[PDB]
């Protein structure tokens, strides 16, 4: 999967991927990093500032990283209209937050 | 991949997928269908109305299906602000168009 939809989280050790070389991972050392063939090309730069961290996209558009103590250690501070948003690792290698909802099939949640 | 970002297209025979059972495919018979373990649960219902069709998400949020003659055979008619949007097949099985851009890492296009 290469997307994370609000209000869900990307937990420790998990990542979004766009084959065959792009990997955006919420690391165990709390750093949120984008790797391109093993080389980091973007990151929140929060490694070592915690452990058991998780990345969460909120229904208002704000993207945050919580540590094990459930405290905010990093955020985009993009607080907008209450609705639903999505975080996407694109094939063009850009990582983007889009929202609010423009249209939906209604085939989910299911 | 489970997303399509404007202004790109999902060409004939190609699809978005969220393992292990969700498949949203732009079919060769021009139908845009969402399959759940082989069973269609949502579709544009445009099968047989063309061939060599492609699905395109526009930078204004409008989602369209063009036939081989490059004519519109189906669309969401969601014309909004000029920017960038994304179409996503979610793990909750919903298919959603989100936009405009809220935040970006700027790690792409690259
Ligand atoms: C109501 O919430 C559901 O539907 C909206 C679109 O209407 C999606 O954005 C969201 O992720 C869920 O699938
Ligand atoms: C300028 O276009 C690029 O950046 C925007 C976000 O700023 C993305 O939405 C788009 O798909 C491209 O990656």
């Amino acid at each position: 999967v290469n997307s994370l939809s609000s209000p869900n989280s990307l937990f420790t050790g998990h990542s979004l991927e766009v084959g065959p070389s792009y990997r955006l991972i919420m690391q165990g050392d709390c750093n949120f990093v984008l790797y391109d063939s093993g080389k980091p090309v973007w990151a929140s730069n929060t490694g070592g500032l915690g452990s058991g961290c998780r990345l969460t996209l909120h229904n208002n558009g704000n993207l945050v990283i919580y540590d094990q103590s459930n405290r905010v250690i990093w955020q985009t501070k993009t607080n907008g209209k209450e609705d639903h948003y999505v975080l996407v690792l694109q094939q063009d290698r850009n990582v983007v937050i889009y929202g609010p909802v423009v249209w939906a099939t209604g085939s989910g949640p299911a």
